[PDB]
DNA sequence: TAGGGTTTT
């Protein structure tokens, strides 16, 4: 065993904290108790019975609203307001299947749509079921939610729909995202909402009493949410016979789906799309006629190729497919050479590269834009190049989606970010890489990868369909027929990637206690040692105990929409008075940093971070920083110039701003703030004290440490709590700094890419972690006194102080456990405070003198 | 010295 650095506290400060420990040991309305033990004393049959009378809203029907939307809706179909739209819909597939659809909803209780895009299910599918129950006479018993993956489709479809009725959004159609709704009328409606929306719902309504009809749309995408919410249809539509729900789906393994339903009816619409033809590497090659020059296991898949096609090409086309970099985007010479080919030939249109990521999309822009060849300095002038990618600007302004100037044509060079999430509609021509990064979670070695993978002919199906929105258009592939032969057919389904606490912890509110048995019954159970990981982080943290049963501080995490660790330090800056800078950091970490990183500025973004963090070597206080500079700018109306110089995205930092406020007012709403404004003075009394910044910080993160031990821009000698060597991701504030007051961290997540990284970090102080952690001991060793934490990091520490410390812990122990069962704000003259006050003694003899 | 992408009453 090594030992530490010496963490012995002087007498005087050790006899205020007995002083104070003995002042909070003299002391002697819950309806969170009440609720606590009420979901803990019943079974699910009780549970099932009592939500049923809860949540009785749709038993209620109003006729003369019925029989006045009935009226109203048959006359605006005589207005030539409508009866333009409603021809225009009927051109729609899916309106020539609205009787066989309203039918086999009527007999059935869940079936499956499945149809290609431009097919109109998801604009369709809800008014031929809305207009049908006001037709019918029965308008106020239609309730429909659609969810959907991803926010901006939320939003633009039902303006969408709401623009097809001829009314304004908000009555019969409406959206609800997280922090922003534009909520329909109560009955009679459509809502579109994201699936975590529907998701956190459950907590208040678990058999989805509320509505009458549930869509789940762009399920074959397999999101971790559809895939949950399926596995609680199996649960929930056996005690509501009279729910529908419609499964919508792409043709993307359409059938798995319909098993797993257990034979349920399903319905083919056609689309409308323009042909996009397709083209490979071997045809590729036969039109540009590239040469190359500046393992194989690639033979044994292009060989028997090359022979089944060998009369359909050129001898020396097939004998560059013989090169392993001919495949995907090795060569990106070979990608600038396409594009220059398409400039030539090939007419009007703009074209989108697919790259894997960022290292390779700055490859190409500047081969585009500094142009080596002469071919290339041809081109430079006619080309307006746009870089496409989820911490680049180019998305979040209006430039990438309008037609480009007079004699210049569109090349974007783009992630996967354009398959779905970002849509060009001028776009005449995808080149297809066929590589994009993935994160591989491998459960063996607790080592989360970032590495380079072929995708998957799904993935490749969805690219060539960005070709043929507007004319027919032409889709390269930069590899084989033989490589898309031992291509997957999907990505690996993300719940299998995913880590477990948040899910068993939500299942809990639903009365699902054991998660081994509910996951197993997904379409893709995850790996059993996955939840037992899961299950082990949430007794550590202890929102659930050593029998596995939710606590009381348990339960309060699973009501906040947030990570259950991040959730824990929430709460903690709410009884340390720190919740302004800490919700800050949980936010940011939860959602993603407000920091671009523009092609070409690195180093200066460096710089930036590196000032934003004020020295303070966290890159969770870095951006809290940020936010306090931001509301500074626009204080000031200096807020796009400040956004300008610092390489900083207005919508996200005001995105982050709505989530601290979401959290303080879930944290007044449970009564463990005084007040719902998170910039309040009296929720921020120990805001500016840094070392307790660290500490709620570390209560959070705990136990991901790493301890530093070496220097040298410098070399560092570092290694997590488990003994693997790390370092600072090159986008972290502490990569490559010298000269640390403390050499202990905490992190969020770990990752090897190139090496094994720390993506954000907090240097922390060692009375800290043995404050909040766990495995603390005193003893001796070598015939000198320690102190330790999770039995790994041992500091030499006297008796005085360890006897403190340990009695410390027991009542900080005591008094979370009460401000769980019972919340209440920490009265700020009271026997709590004393306690609080004698671990803001303990850390602040951490303070950089 | 490096950054696939969604999302939460």
């Amino acid at each position: 065993i090594r030992l530490g650095c010496n963490v012995s506290a002087p007498s005087g400060v050790l006899e205020r904290v007995k002083e104070l420990m003995e002042d909070y040991s003299r002391a002697p309305d819950a309806k969170f108790q009440q609720q606590f033990r009420h979901l803990l004393s019943v079974n699910f049959e009780e549970f099932v019975a009592e939500t049923k009378e809860r949540n009785a809203d749709l038993d209620w029907v109003n006729p003369k609203l019925d029989e006045r939307l009935q009226l109203e809706l048959g006359q605006r179909q005589l207005e030539e307001n409508a009866k333009k739209r409603l021809e225009a819909r009927k051109k729609l597939p899916t309106m020539k299947y609205a009787d066989d659809i309203i039918q086999a909803v009527r007999e059935n209780q869940v079936i499956l749509i499945v149809g290609s895009t431009g097919c109109g299910k998801t604009t369709q599918v809800p008014q031929i079921l809305l207009d049908d129950a006001i037709s019918r006479g029965c308008a106020s018993s239609c309730r429909i939610i659609c969810t959907q993956p991803r926010r901006i489709s939320a939003i633009a479809i039902a303006e969408w729909v709401s623009y097809e009725r001829c009314e304004s959004l908000g009555n019969s159609v409406g959206y609800q995202i997280r922090l922003e709704s534009r909520k329909a009328r109560e009955r009679a409606s459509i809502t579109y909402c994201t699936t975590g929306v529907l998701l956190q719902q459950l907590q208040s309504d678990p058999l989805m009493h509320n509505l009458s009809v549930l869509i789940l749309d762009e399920i074959h995408e397999r999101s971790v949410e559809t895939d949950l919410l399926m596995g609680l249809l199996k649960v929930i539509l056996p005690h509501r016979p009279d729910l529908k729900v419609i499964l919508m789906s792409a043709t993307v393994r359409e059938q798995d789906f319909c098993d797993y339903f257990n034979n349920c009816p399903m319905f083919r619409i056609e689309g409308v799309m323009f042909p996009v033809k397709m083209l490979y590497l071997e045809d590729v090659l036969s039109k540009t006629n590239y040469e190359f020059q500046k393992r194989m296991k690639h033979e044994a898949m292009i060989e028997p190729y090359l022979r089944r096609i060998r009369n359909s090409y050129d001898s020396r086309v097939l004998d560059k497919l013989r090169l392993p970099e001919s495949e995907g985007c090795e060569d990106i010479d070979f990608i600038a050479d396409l594009v220059y080919y398409i400039c030539e030939n090939e007419p009007e249109g703009a074209i989108l590269v697919f790259l894997p990521g960022y290292d390779k999309i700055s490859q190409l822009y500047n081969i585009l834009d500094k142009p080596k060849t002469s071919k290339g300095q041809r081109w430079r002038d006619h080309m307006a190049v746009f870089p496409l990618h989820s911490l680049m600007q180019s998305g979040e302004q209006q430039a990438v989606f309008r037609r480009p100037p007079a004699g210049q044509r569109k090349v974007i060079i783009s992630t996967i970010i354009a398959e779905t999430s970002v849509t060009i509609d001028d776009v005449v021509y995808v080149i297809n890489s066929g590589r994009t990064k993935a994160t591989n979670y491998d459960i063996e070695t607790n080592i989360q990868s970032l590495d380079e993978v072929w995708v998957t002919k799904a993935n490749t199906q969805q690219r060539r369909g960005r070709a043929g929105r507007v004319r027919p258009g032409i889709c390269y592939n930069l590899f084989s027929r033989a490589r898309e032969d031992r291509m997957d057919d999907i990505p690996t389904p993300e719940i299998l990637r995913s880590k477990l606490e948040s899910i068993i912890l939500s299942l809990k509110l639903l009365h699902i206690d054991d998660p081994y048995r509910f996951l197993q019954t997904l379409i893709n159970a995850p790996n059993p040692e996955a939840i037992k990981m899961g299950v082990e982080l949430l007794k550590r943290i202890e929102a659930l105990d050593q029998t596995g049963t939710l606590t009381p501080l348990g339960m309060h995490l699973a009501k906040l929409p947030i990570d259950p660790q991040m959730g824990k330090m929430i709460l903690m800056s709410a009884l340390f008075c720190c919740l302004d800078p800490i919700t800050s950091a949980a936010a940011a970490l939860s959602f993603k940093s407000p920091f671009y990183s523009p092609l070409g500025k690195e180093s200066r973004v460096d710089e930036i971070k590196r000032r934003m963090a004020r020295n303070m070597r966290s890159d969770h206080l870095m951006v809290h920083n940020t936010i306090i500079a931001y509301r500074d700018s626009r204080y000031s109306h200096a807020e796009r110039d400040f956004c300008y110089k610092n390489f900083l995205s207005s919508m996200t930092l005001q995105q982050l701003e709505r989530m601290k406020n979401q959290f303080s007012e879930l944290l007044y709403n449970y009564k463990f703030l005084a007040s719902s404004n998170c910039k309040d003075a009296a929720s921020n009394k120990n805001s500016e004290k840094i070392p307790l910044l660290r500490a709620i910080i570390g209560a959070g993160l705990y136990p991901n440490m790493a301890h530093l031990r070496k220097s040298r821009r410098a070399i560092h000698t570092m290694a997590t709590d488990d003994g693997r060597r790390v370092n600072f991701h090159p986008s972290s504030v502490n990569s490559g700094e010298s000269g640390f007051d403390s050499a202990y961290f905490v992190y969020f997540q770990r990752q090897k890419s190139t090496d094994l990284f720390l993506l954000d970090s907090t240097m922390v102080f060692p009375m800290a972690l043995i404050i909040f952690g766990d495995g603390v001991e005193a003893g001796v060793t070598q015939n000198t006194p320690y102190l330790c934490v999770a039995k790994t990091y041992y500091f030499k520490c006297n008796r005085e102080t360890a006897d403190v410390v340990i009695q410390l812990r027991s009542n900080l122990e005591k008094l979370l456990l009460k401000k769980a069962l019972y919340p209440a704000p920490i009265e700020e003259n009271g026997y709590e405070k004393q306690l609080i006050k004698a671990i803001e003694l303990l850390l602040s003899l951490d303070e950089r003198l």
